[PDB]
């Protein structure tokens, strides 16, 4: 639904970070 | 307004997320 | 505040994404 | 719980931003 929606694709945010960071690590 | 805005302004972190995840893969 | 911060990171992550999105256009 | 990690992965998300920011400068 639209509510869930928004927390999916805040989820696909912090993964796309978490890589990020540890490359850079 | 104040609170719209915050939503959009999310929804467009998520799109960029999305694009650089299929470059990735 | 423990609110304000919150929002305050979260515009900041939102114009980061809108320059990535410039230099990709 | 499942409201304090939402809120975690948005600050490292944050602290990612800042990073590249400080680069950019
Ligand atoms: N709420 C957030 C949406 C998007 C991803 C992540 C970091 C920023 C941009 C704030 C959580």
């Amino acid at each position: 639904s639209s509510d869930p929606l928004v927390v999916a694709a805040s989820i696909i945010g912090i993964l796309h970070l978490i890589a990020w960071i540890l490359d850079r690590l």
